[PDB]
C-alpha cells in the first residue's frame, strides 16, 4: 500500500523585495516585483523544480483582523478548488513557519501570465478571431466557476490574464471586497459591473458575471468602453441609453424599495439598435451581445448556453468544456476569532499536495 511517514521541510532562503522580507523555498529562484496591493505583494519567479515561470504571492498580515484573517482562509480555498485551464489555480502554498505558533506568513505560487487583458488591447488591434478565442475561454473559464457555485462579481479586463499565444485565465474570483470610495467616480473598476448589483437591487446570480463579458466583449471589438460612466447614476444612464428602461416585470422584480423607487421615476426609453453601436463587428457577435447585454439577470445568457453560441463555432467543444466538483463554503457562514480562522488555514496548507 505505501504510506509517507515523514514529510521532509524544504530549505528556504530570505531577501528583501518590495521593502519587505521574502522567504520561499529555494526552489523558486530570481524573483522579481511585478506588483502590489492592500492584499499582499506579488513577485514572478522561476521554479526549477518543474521549469514553469511562476507568479508568487506574499499575503501582507493576513491574521491582523477577523475580516483580513478570514478572507486569508477564503483565498486559500478558493485555489485549492479551482483545477481547469482558464482560471488561475494553486501550483503550491507554503509559508516559513515552522509550527502553528509561528505561522504569521501565507505565500501562494501560481502561473505566470504575460500580461492583463488591459496591456493587450493597447498594444494592437485585434482580429474577429481574436476576440473569439478570447471571449471562448473566459465563457469556458466562467462556466467551470459557476458549475462549482461560485461568482466572480468583479470581471474586468484587469484580471484576465493572457500570454503571448493568447491564452487565458481568469483572477480574483469569489472575493468580492472592495470599500466602496474606490467605486466612486470616473473609475474604470465599476465600468464593468451589472447594474443590478452595483445599485444593489434584487439578489443578482450568475449572471452578473455574464453582463462583464459583454462589456469586455464589446470593448475588445469596438477599441473602446461601452459605459465609461463618471459615478454610479451616470453609468446606470449610459446603461438605460443602450438597453432601454426596466419594465414591470424586472421592475417587480427589484427586491430594494428604495432601489425600485428610485427606477420608476427615470424617464422611460427603448432599446436602441446594436448593429448601430457595436459596428463592423461579426453579425454573430452582435447578436450574442444582445443575449450578454440585458438588464433582467432571469432572462441573460448564461455561460454553458453561450458555448453553443454560433459566434465560438471554430472553438466549442461539448466534450472538452470541463465543469467543477461543488464548493463547500459552509465556513462562509460561520464567525470565528482570528486564531480559529488562522488554525484553519494553517491546516489547509500542511495538507496542501502540489499537482502532477
Ligand atoms: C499569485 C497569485 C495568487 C492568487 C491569485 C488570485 O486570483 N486569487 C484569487 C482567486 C482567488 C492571483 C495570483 C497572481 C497575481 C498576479 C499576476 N500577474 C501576472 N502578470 C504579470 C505581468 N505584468 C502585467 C502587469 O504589468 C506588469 C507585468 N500574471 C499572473 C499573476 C497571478
Amino acid at each position: 500500500h505505501m504510506l509517507e511517514m515523514s514529510q521532509e521541510r524544504p530549505t528556504f532562503y530570505r531577501q528583501e523585495l518590495n521593502k519587505t522580507i521574502w522567504e520561499v523555498p529555494e526552489r523558486y529562484q530570481n524573483l522579481s516585483p511585478v506588483g502590489s496591493g492592500a492584499y499582499g505583494s506579488v513577485c514572478a519567479a522561476f521554479d526549477t523544480k518543474t521549469g514553469l515561470r511562476v507568479a508568487v504571492k506574499k499575503l501582507s498580515r493576513p491574521f491582523q483582523s477577523i475580516i483580513h484573517a478570514k478572507r486569508t482562509y477564503r483565498e486559500l480555498r478558493l485555489l485549492k478548488h479551482m483545477k481547469h485551464e482558464n482560471v488561475i489555480g494553486l501550483l503550491d502554498v507554503f509559508t516559513p513557519a515552522r509550527s502553528l505558533e509561528e505561522f504569521n506568513d501565507v505565500y501562494l505560487v501560481t502561473h505566470l501570465m504575460g500580461a492583463d487583458l488591459n496591456n493587450i488591447v493597447k498594444c494592437q488591434k485585434l482580429t474577429d478571431d481574436h476576440v473569439q478565442f478570447l471571449i471562448y475561454q473566459i465563457l469556458r473559464g466562467l462556466k467551470y466557476i459557476h458549475s462549482a457555485d461560485i461568482i466572480h462579481r468583479d470581471l474586468k479586463p484587469s484580471n484576465l490574464a493572457v500570454n503571448e499565444d493568447c491564452e487565458l485565465k481568469i483572477l480574483d474570483f469569489g472575493l468580492a471586497r472592495h470599500t466602496d470610495d474606490e467605486m466612486t467616480g470616473y473609475v474604470a473598476t465599476r465600468w464593468y459591473r451589472a447594474p443590478e448589483i452595483m445599485l444593489n437591487w434584487m439578489h443578482y446570480n450568475q449572471t452578473v458575471d455574464i453582463w462583464s463579458v459583454g462589456c469586455i466583449m464589446a470593448e475588445l471589438l469596438t477599441g473602446r468602453t461601452l459605459f465609461p460612466g463618471t459615478d454610479h447614476i451616470d453609468q446606470l444612464k449610459l446603461i438605460l441609453r443602450l438597453v432601454g428602461t426596466p419594465g414591470a416585470e424586472l421592475l417587480k422584480k427589484i427586491s430594494s424599495e428604495s432601489a425600485r423607487n428610485y427606477i420608476q421615476s427615470l424617464t422611460q426609453m427603448p432599446k436602441m439598435n446594436f448593429a448601430n453601436v457595436f459596428i463592423g463587428a461579426n453579425p454573430l457577435a452582435v447578436d450574442l451581445l444582445e443575449k450578454m447585454l440585458v438588464l433582467d439577470s432571469d432572462k441573460r445568457i448564461t455561460a454553458a448556453q453561450a458555448l453553443a453560441h454560433a459566434y465560438f463555432a471554430q472553438y466549442h467543444d461539448p466534450d472538452d468544456e470541463p465543469v467543477a466538483d461543488p464548493y463547500d463554503q459552509s465556513f462562509e457562514s460561520r464567525d470565528l476569532l482570528i486564531d480559529e480562522w488562522k488554525s484553519l488555514t494553517y491546516d489547509e496548507v500542511i495538507s496542501f499536495v502540489p499537482p502532477p
